[PDB]
């Protein structure tokens, strides 16, 4: 599924992402925007280390979900990577929450630093009713 901007904003709020581990909803919106363009079906193979990024938040198979084919990987979210390709994002959200529980927080995703940190991210949630 390809979400519309405000539709996702509203969904994430409901799933309790606003301010989770100190991260504002606008930050989560900015991340999803640059990672997958709000697409739950998005996958990206990293030829470099043989891992794959899955779903709306482009969660990596080396540490967060099990895809079986990633060498020396762990599954901290306790999910099949398949779970992160569903239209319903409840598993993806639960996993994203698990990722920011580590010291790095939101910095765990390099693209957050490149595209969202120290920016005016208000744009991602303006007029959504969140």
């Amino acid at each position: 599924k390809v979400f519309e901007r405000c539709e996702l904003a509203r969904t994430l709020k409901r799933l309790g992402m606003d301010g989770y581990r100190g991260i504002s909803l606008a930050n989560w919106m900015c991340l999803a925007k640059w990672e997958s363009g709000y697409n739950t079906r998005a996958t990206n193979y990293n030829a470099g280390d043989r891992s794959t990024d899955y779903g709306i938040f482009q969660i990596n198979s080396r540490y967060w979900c099990n895809d079986g084919k990633t060498p020396g990987a762990v599954n901290a979210c306790h999910l099949s990577c398949s779970a992160l390709l569903q239209d319903n994002i409840a598993d993806a959200v639960a996993c994203a929450k698990r990722v920011v529980r580590d010291p790095q927080g939101i910095r765990a995703w390099p693209a957050w630093r490149n595209r969202c940190q120290n920016r005016d991210v208000r744009q991602y949630v303006q007029g959504c009713g969140v």
